[PDB]
């Protein structure tokens, strides 16, 4: 029928790694800051700690444990292994920037044009990949990218990934309960949203039970002052009615970056390109055997 999942689920010793400081906290649980030091493998993993102590509670997160193990791709975000204390945890890698939708805001007036395009065909990338995987997220906003590195950013949050975020909402999943790629692909074009207006909150004051309404009446998400026609087009053609009319990610990946290559022709930001974001180059970015996760293989 389907092929057999042969990922490994790791089991890590609690004695393995240490937390540092609480990141977040909040309805998601709560995500700690820590280090990773395996074996006697002379390495040191920056890693991110989620715990969501009750039996429903621990079925939900290794079903999140399931799907994120499952998962191997570079804008994608994958697990490490869990450790089976009191509360079952999972061991993530550390993404230094947090998440795409507090970046955003914080950042503001040092994000152009190319980055926020960047980000566009990375989301695209990611989201293809997962389509591959046949897994339908059912979740993509801006606050489930997470930032690794300014110019990298992967999707995480797995909590819903199958074979309520009404504002992110395709019209066929609020009304129906149907979730398919499609309906994915409507969650982009709101994440795109939420991008190109620099972190606003979608359908600001209207209330959730409102939505389906509005949609219905033809009622999308404001032309953003940055966008021009051609961006606002492509996040217009994420929220069509018909899910077989809304682009493919695929196709969300050639659109975006065709617009990548020229990115001022495509977003008007006042002061674009003399704005600077921290990259790997640049100063001040124990320590002597720390190793990145994406490079901690097996
Ligand atoms: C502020 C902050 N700094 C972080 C550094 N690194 C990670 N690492 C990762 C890596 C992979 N997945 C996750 C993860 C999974 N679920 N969530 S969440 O439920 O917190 C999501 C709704 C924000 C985060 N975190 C997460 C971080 N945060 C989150 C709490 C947003």
């Amino acid at each position: 029928g389907e092929a057999p999942n042969q990922a490994l689920l790791r089991i890590l010793k609690e004695t393995e790694f240490k937390k540092i400081k609480v990141l977040g906290s909040g309805a998601f649980g709560t995500v700690y800051k820590g280090l990773w030091i395996p074996e006697g493998e002379k390495v040191k993993i920056p890693v991110a700690i989620k715990e969501l102590t009750s039996p429903k509670a621990n079925k939900e997160i290794l079903d999140e444990a399931y799907v994120m193990a499952s998962v191997d791709n570079p804008h994608v975000c994958r697990l490490l292994g869990i450790c089976l204390t009191s509360t079952v945890q999972l061991i993530m890698q550390l993404m230094p920037f947090g998440c795409l939708l507090d970046y955003v805001r914080e950042h503001k007036d040092n994000i152009g044009s190319q980055y926020l395009l960047n980000w566009c065909v990375q989301i695209a990338k990611g989201m293809n990949y997962l389509e591959d995987r046949r897994l339908v997220h059912r979740d993509l906003a801006a606050r489930n990218v997470l930032v690794k590195t300014p110019q990298h950013v992967k999707i995480t949050d797995f909590g819903r990934a199958k074979l309520v975020p009404i504002k992110w909402m395709a019209l066929e999943s609020i009304l129906h309960r149907i979730y398919t790629h499609q309906s994915d692909v409507w969650s982009y074009g709101v994440t795109v949203w939420e991008l190109m207006t620099f972190g606003s909150k979608p359908y600001d004051g209207i209330p959730a039970s409102e939505i389906s309404s509005i949609l219905e009446k033809g009622e999308r998400l404001p032309q953003p002052p940055i966008c021009t026609i051609d961006v606002y087009m492509i996040m217009v053609k994420c929220w069509m009615i018909d899910a077989d009319s809304r682009p493919k990610f695929r196709e969300l990946i050639i659109e975006f970056s065709k617009m990548a290559r020229d990115p001022q022709r495509y977003l008007v930001i006042q002061g674009d390109e003399r704005m600077h974001l921290p990259s790997p180059t640049d100063s001040n970015f124990d320590m002597d055997d720390v190793v990145d996760a994406d490079e901690y293989l097996i």
